[PDB]
């Protein structure tokens, strides 16, 4: 068919459609804290989800995506090293396994149990088709899943999953608030890069936040029950939907915090 995760279809296979797979600025890397610098200039960011319009669930064979509405300002990333405004248009995960391996990003080359993408696109190209072939064209808000306590914000995801378990299955998503998802702090590394799923373009800014969020057992136990395939196919547990980390190639990380 296309791409994928298994041996036969991922990460080490996507260069040949997607040749941009070994350039210059792909996404995820390691983040080597030691080498790091704080950049007193960089702003806060700014979180503005109080406006935030959820729609719809969808698995869409690779993980699931939470949408938004996006064809006004209503939920907005701004600040830190972004110029403007960039809208809230989904989220989704990556996972693994098991609970030592599912985060693309790594910190000092700790792989964290999965991996939280809050996706945004540049309002000043119009759309989000456009924005994605502008090297500022997206921003990416990415936060850390370790295993712990429940994460009260996540539970409604969680609750829903069983309703979209195959390929192509979708379901209404109302009125879910996502600063329910985020830690306490919002001090963050920065650095230019890709999506980091086909068609791996090299138009994002990365935001990965330092704190880390804790989710149950219990909840990632229900994200790994998911299917990759469609209904009335074999069943394949969606589970290790991640890329591992790519050559950093003299590109800087720059920190908010000392
Ligand atoms: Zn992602």
């Amino acid at each position: 068919h296309h791409w994928g995760y298994g041996k036969h279809n991922g990460p080490e296979h996507w260069h040949k459609d997607f040749p941009i797979a070994k350039g210059e600025r792909q996404s995820p890397v390691d983040i080597d804290t030691h080498t790091a610098k704080y950049d007193p200039s960089l702003k806060p960011l700014s979180v503005s989800y109080d406006q935030a319009t959820s729609l719809r669930i969808l698995n869409n064979g690779h993980a699931f995506n939470v949408e938004f509405d996006d064809s006004q300002d209503k939920a907005v990333l701004k600040g830190g090293p972004l110029d403007g405004t960039y809208r809230l248009i989904q989220f989704h995960f990556h996972w693994g396994s098991l609970d030592g391996q599912g985060s693309e990003h790594t910190v000092d080359k700790k792989k964290y149990a999965a991996e939280l993408h809050l996706v945004h696109w540049n309002t000043k190209y119009g759309d989000f088709g456009k924005a994605v072939q502008q090297p500022d064209g997206m921003a990416v808000l990415g936060i850390f899943l370790k295993v712990g306590s429940a994460k009260p914000g996540l539970q409604k995801v969680v609750d829903v999953l069983d309703s979209i378990k195959t390929k192509g299955k979708s379901a209404d998503f109302t009125n879910f608030d996502p600063r329910g998802l985020l830690p306490e702090s919002l001090d963050y590394w920065t650095y230019p890069g890709s999506m980091t799923t086909p068609p791996l373009l090299e138009s994002v800014t990365w935001i990965v936040l330092k704190e880390p969020i804790s989710v149950s057992s219990e909840q990632v136990l229900k994200f790994r029950k998911l299917n990759f395939n469609g209904e009335g196919e074999p069943e394949e547990l969606m589970v290790d939907n991640w890329r591992p980390a790519q050559p950093l190639k003299l590109r800087q990380i720059k920190a908010s915090f000392k």
